[PDB]
């Protein structure tokens, strides 16, 4: 910790599919021109943020490895897509907007790579 | 061909990250709208937009296996992660836009799981 550059946070926020509003407002608590700041190496990543983004990092790792249980024991998942923020919310009512990014994270990775399907 | 969802459309154009400005003009050679039309559902994804969205998921695979190769050499990639894309294009005067979000995904990821640093 206290080693993130700007890089490889905008890295981590693009990999989770923030755009830079979402992560400003939830992670940072921030204006957008803040988390901008941050990403172009105008302003030095802060400690927290930096710990904030690898524990959702670290979020969408479990969430990778449950469906690489899956794949193990045989099923071919097929891996909700929300398209739509309202339909994740509905289906996931203790998360956030950041939750239904992390989601399309995962299901997309899986999809493209031929290992699931998408429904 | 002919098969592709909309959430499939969506899922690959967001891995790769693509804005939908940038694949509307560079992949479908259409504007936004229609873009968002076909990622909506109430639309069949052309044929030879689902071939460039196969073929696109294609060159990241092999963009992959090129790093792969030299992990295998014994090599540790440190892949420069392009925050701006005029220098990606000043580095690949070959390429566009597309390619530029292409390197970011594959950076972006080797960074995450661990096995390249960035610059």
């Amino acid at each position: 910790l206290g080693s993130m550059t700007n890089k490889e946070l905008q890295a981590i926020r693009k990999l989770l599919m923030l755009d830079v509003s979402e992560a400003a407002e939830h992670i940072g608590r921030v204006s957008a021109r803040s988390w901008q700041y941050w990403e172009s190496g105008r302003s030095a990543v802060p400690d927290d943020v930096e710990q904030e983004m690898l524990d959702l990092a670290s979020v969408r790792i479990e969430m990778m490895s449950a469906i690489d249980k899956r794949l193990a024991d045989g099923e071919r998942p097929k891996l909700r897509f929300y398209n739509k923020l309202d339909e994740y919310l509905a289906d996931n009512p203790d998360h956030n907007v950041i939750g239904w990014r992390l989601s399309q994270s995962v299901a997309a990775l899986y999809y493209t790579e031929g290992h699931a399907d998408l429904i």
